[PDB]
């Protein structure tokens, strides 16, 4: 029967819970916290250069691993709003991290004083549940009920508001009895799987839609499963991207775009079915275009088709985790299977197979300056099947080109739908931090990348190696220095003459430099043949000192 | 599959999900959801004369029996606003009620027009969940939702809002292989009751707390049990009335006040260990007095301990369903028994039913005019173990008092911590409609009856006897001199003179007169003695009529 400070408890908790690691900003309102973690001990702080980049690494650290939650720790008043845009890419994308600020002293609450803010109003938007404690005896339960709110259901994140009086009185609270609440999903039945397998084999064409929902609920290794058991050929979408290998024989290719154009992925407008697995479906240019078809029947299977139904009503729906739908849709297809009711797709995934390897553009470019396509090129041959990428590049191409290949679930980790400008510098940390000794590689142009360029530091100070492909089309872009149309141009792009440059140029920032002065390593490239050997040196120094090594290529654009 | 429009798949998920009663107020917007009613079938409609009405009928209708969930229905607008004080009343005391209504269509939505509100916004305070839906394919699944946010975790309201064109478009939907969600509860452990039994078996005058979520929970014979396997007295809250049977011999009083300031039930000063089920422990105004002392311990077992725990932190907490909870401690309580470890509590018990029996008022009044007291002790001679009261009168007495009794769960039906005045007529009536055949009692002071007087019409039109103890304290008349300090006082009392009675008076409203306008039957009461058989001609008319009965009695006061 131990009396603690709600704070300790809270920690007791977090530990319970499986929390070891955490990125944040001290401060002095939520030092107690901090003075808990010393106290308890079993969590790693990790120090961030911004509180948004602390937020973004919790988000990568969550996205890296299966069970992982980030934990994002601020101070009173701007700490909680600098949080918004980095629980918003997280929720965006069905990602749970817990932010924890602290707060001014209870009867301070409702006076603006300094430094206190109403952040329950401003993240409610952005989270599944944000609430300050207002009685220190309900902290450790309000810790409790985060960690079910944000594994439950569609999976986001929370926020925990702590006034700095609540964080310091003693509470009961008993650790060797405590225990998780149980985890809510909605379960597909038998017979809502029986009637889908009767309009799969039904079908002639049949393609399985893989999106995040699969990799969100650890549901991969089924999905391939599923697609081998029934030979039905799987398109991973974006978010989906690695839940089947790329070179999988199932494995026929990309949801390239939703409804843009006459941008076919060839094997989509061939099936004359589809059923998705825990997928978006990329808005229409706000009307029906071109995947909806009446000749074309579409089973959805996701968390929530209580929100994700812009296909203007599905054929068919179920409810459920992408987890527990697959064992009983690998189930049925078993006894499906031994009775010989399932079709044969060999001809029809054979079909798939040819279109995948058609659908190819040429990408080695000889070009000085650097084409955007020759790095992706190079990228491919230079690291390993077990890399992980970080990047928010949604526009990878406008339709159909070589890219990059992803083998791995959670190899593939982008903020797809919010991805914020500077996302991916913290988030490629919080990988790093979840996965150490794995190989990193960030891609980046060069305003994403000044955004967060600060917490760089932060790889140099707690020895957090990754690789940053750093693509920079503000290198070569001239100061024309002649008013008429430059002056204006001039007002919305990157390039300026740098002063500190021996040469005249319009470089802008020299990123070697900024680089450097954080504590970490850089190289430069201006032509194709020298990319794979930076990459190559790159991963060296990065083994050698186990700091984030930053490669910057010189692209032609602007 | 054939198409639906999604207000049939509306109705064909609320009959899955076991809705076979609506109350509502059919209107233009909403219009559609009533054809669907019609083709579907088996709900039966009850129409309310108040949107008001429909919500605490909804709520009457939850709150009768375990597992109904009462259905308010209305139109766009205004009707909306009318169910904030029905969906207050229910969430404030963990009832679900589903309201439903109608709104304006996407078109001119978001902007303001005619019977058009944000009523997302205004009802987002009072309800779990409160939702426009506006894509016509996912209207079944929200209802699923609904549902399963009703009955897990704390239960409480939901409102759904549907576009007029929303509730047109056809969709696809299929009944057959519909079923609910999976309901989610916190679950004690087994170490939790461990250690919660130790510190019972350890104290020496121990008490049971039981709460409104032990009658939520559908948990009071299992309280029962457990308090008679360990011999430890039960408390109720006024909530938790009829949880234990009121002449069972563990049953030793009420909770008299959350601070009864000093005077308090003399059993929990007595006590040494308090375990609250289920109940909310207050604060009448974060007051620092006698409920707590440093010596007497403090369990808690509640759904919701996330937001309760006010004893300024309870020395254990168990965050679980009641009935969950309650499985395990009868079972380890056994356990403990058959170990021979369970102290003896019968000298325990028999002192605090001796300071029960002796903590009571026998006061018997003959006075005219009738002593509302008097008015008590007749209806529990009227009424038999089986009667259902309704009500919202909370202030039986200042500590301890002549009053009702309650012997059975859910036969008290009392809107506790947040009964407006109007909600007892309604509740009553949509506690008939959920048990047709039992006898209601319903107990009322004039303002209140007042408020939704129109809604007795309603009994009269679908035959929902039950019959309604009116007491009138403002029938006499005046107080103090005649035109003095009377003008000030005649603004803030409810007495007037008549101009349509027979003779000079200062009655106010003839209640019997509204009475038989809106079609129900209604006796007068002057002397004690005619108060029991009035009560009998009631239940006789009652019986006769199958209509609402009013019984007024004329009290002192004014």
């Amino acid at each position: 029967m131990p009396r603690m400070t709600a704070v300790e408890a809270a920690v007791h908790v977090m530990r319970l819970e499986g929390v070891d690691t955490a990125f944040g900003v001290p401060g002095a309102a939520i030092n107690p916290l901090y003075a808990a973690l010393r106290k308890v001990g079993g969590v790693n702080h990790i120090l961030a250069r911004h509180v948004e980049g602390a937020s973004h690494m919790a988000d990568g650290y969550t996205r890296a691993k299966f069970g992982n939650i980030g934990v994002c720790i601020g101070t009173s008043g701007p700490a909680g709003t600098d949080m918004i845009t980095g629980l918003y890419a997280a929720i965006a994308d069905s990602v749970p991290i817990l932010c924890i600020t602290g707060q001014a002293p209870r009867a301070r609450l409702y006076k603006e004083d300094f430094q206190a803010v109403d952040i329950e109003s401003i993240a409610k938007p952005v989270t599944k549940m944000a609430v300050t404690v207002r009685e220190p005896a309900l902290v450790p339960y309000v810790f409790q009920q985060a960690f079910h709110v944000m594994r439950s259901g569609r999976p986001g994140p929370v926020l925990i508001d702590l006034p700095f009086d609540v964080q310091m009185t003693e509470i009961e609270f008993d650790p060797e009895t405590y225990a998780p609440l149980p985890i809510y999903k909605p379960l597909a039945t038998r017979a809502q799987v029986e009637k889908a397998m009767t309009m799969l084999n039904a079908s002639e064409r049949p393609l399985l839609v893989s999106g995040g929902g699969v990799i969100g609920a650890d549901a991969s290794d089924l999905l391939v499963q599923f697609a081998e058991l029934t030979g039905v050929p799987v398109i991973p979408t974006l978010m989906g991207w690695g839940s089947i290998p790329d070179d999988h024989p199932l494995m026929v290719g990309m949801v390239g775009l939703q409804t843009s154009q006459r941008y076919g992925n060839a094997n989509l407008l061939a099936s004359d079915f589809v059923m998705g697995i825990g997928n978006r479906w990329a808005n229409r240019h706000t009307g029906g275009l071109d995947v909806y078809t009446e000749g074309r029947k579409f089973v959805h299977v996701d968390i929530e088709p209580t929100q994700i139904g812009r296909v203007f009503g599905p054929d068919y729906a179920i409810v459920s985790d992408a987890k527990a739908a697959l064992q009983l849709f690998v189930e049925v297809a078993r006894e499906w299977r031994a009775a010989g009711k399932l079709k044969d797709r060999g001809e029809w995934a054979e079909s798939c197979r040819e279109r995948k390897r058609t659908m190819l553009r040429k990408t080695h470019y000889d070009n000085v300056p650097i084409k955007p396509q020759r790095v992706y090129e190079e990228m491919n041959k230079a690291f390993g099947r077990d890399v992980t990428y970080v990047t928010t590049i949604g526009l990878s191409q406008i339709a159909g080109g070589q890219f990059l290949h992803v083998y791995k679930p959670r190899h593939w980790i982008n903020a797809g739908q919010a991805g914020p400008l500077g996302w991916t510098v913290p988030a490629a940390l919080g990988v790093a931090a979840a996965k150490p000794g794995a190989e990193i590689v960030a891609l980046s142009g060069d305003y994403d990348f000044q955004f967060m360029i600060e917490e760089l530091a932060v790889g140099a100070q707690f020895n957090l190696p990754f690789i940053q492909v750093l693509v920079n089309n503000s290198y070569l872009g001239l100061i024309r220095q002649s008013q008429r149309g430059f002056d204006m141009d001039y007002q919305v792009q990157l390039s300026f003459e740098n002063i500190n440059s021996p040469e005249v140029n319009g470089y802008g920032v020299d990123h070697l430099k900024v680089v450097e002065g954080l504590g970490c390593k850089a190289l430069r490239v201006f032509k194709p043949d020298d990319i794979l050997p930076a990459f190559e040196k790159a991963r060296d120094l990065m083994q050698e000192y186990r700091v984030p090594v930053v490669v910057e290529v010189i692209l032609e654009r602007v």
